[PDB]
């Protein structure tokens, strides 16, 4: 495909779900060759794993003295879009959650792509690999588009559930939530994250029920929102990825971890 960024600045708000704080974020043109890179107090953040400094519960880039959290959702989008150069300005501390998925984000994105005249460099998986983690698993390798299945155990009434994306399906999870278990929110909020969260952006689990009023989005909504979480993080490679990739109750660190060892062997 051809390189793409939008044609206009695109322009998002509210609160991020970990620091609970407001954000302004502008989404900016930008010419051939560029790339992704976030942009805060003067500083230029690359969407690059280079620049990672946190992944637990999210994945944030540094540099500079200067962070940003949670960028896998955005990043997601644009992956989704291959939207290969924008600057996403940001004035706050984190991203946006939304609604908690990326219709926001893929929205205003597709409606307003502008197909630039080069050629995309693709990120293309050169051969299997395999890492792990005490249980956890995520395995990569080659293909011509990009596929990626998450598995995982809920251990309440969704059991274990798996979900595939394959070129073509995008729009199938870019409307899953981000979620949470009622088991896990009072470990999250002394830790100082979670500060965003309410049933209006976050899907919140119980061992037989779901909290939020409207239910469920998709039976296996969770799954879909963990293939959204992978493929932002996929994006850290720098550029459109080609592989298939499957993910056994993987997390952002191992997400990363799997992008970090897929770059050094292939530069
Ligand atoms: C799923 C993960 O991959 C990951 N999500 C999280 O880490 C996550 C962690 C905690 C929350 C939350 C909350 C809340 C609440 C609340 C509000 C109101 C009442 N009355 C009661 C509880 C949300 C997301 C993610 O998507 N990364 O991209
Ligand atoms: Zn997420």
């Amino acid at each position: 495909g051809l390189e793409k960024t939008v044609k206009e600045k695109l322009s998002f708000e509210g609160v991020g779900i970990h620091t609970g704080e407001y954000s302004k974020l502008i989404i900016h043109p930008e010419k051939e060759g560029t790339g992704i890179r976030f942009f805060k107090n003067g500083v230029y953040i690359p969407a690059r794993h280079e620049f990672v400094v946190h992944t637990n519960h999210s994945t944030d880039l540094g540099f500079k003295g200067q962070r940003i959290k949670t960028v896998e959702h955005i990043l997601s989008v644009l992956h989704l879009l291959e939207i290969t150069n924008v600057t996403i300005e940001v004035i706050g501390n984190e991203i946006p959650i939304l609604d908690g998925s990326g219709w926001e984000f893929y929205e205003a994105i597709r409606k307003n792509i502008l197909n630039q005249n080069r050629e995309i460099d693709y990120f293309v998986v050169e051969e299997p690999i395999i890492v792990e983690d005490e249980g956890r698993l995520i395995k990569a390798e080659p293909s011509d588009t990009l596929e990626v299945t998450y598995e995982g155990e809920f251990k309440n009434f969704l059991g274990r559930q798996k979900f595939t994306f394959v070129e073509g399906n995008e729009e199938e999870i870019v409307l899953a939530r981000t979620f949470a278990f009622d088991w896990e929110i009072e470990h999250i909020k002394k830790v100082g994250l979670g500060k965003g969260g309410s049933l209006k952006n976050t899907l919140v689990l119980g061992k037989d029920k779901v909290y939020n009023p409207e239910g469920l989005r998709y039976e296996n909504e969770p799954v879909r929102h963990k293939v959204f979480d992978l493929i932002g993080d996929l994006y850290l490679l720098g550029s459109p990825v080609k592989g298939k990739f499957y993910s056994f109750r993987g997390g952002h660190s191992l997400n990363v971890k799997l992008v970090k060892e897929l770059a050094k062997k292939q530069k």
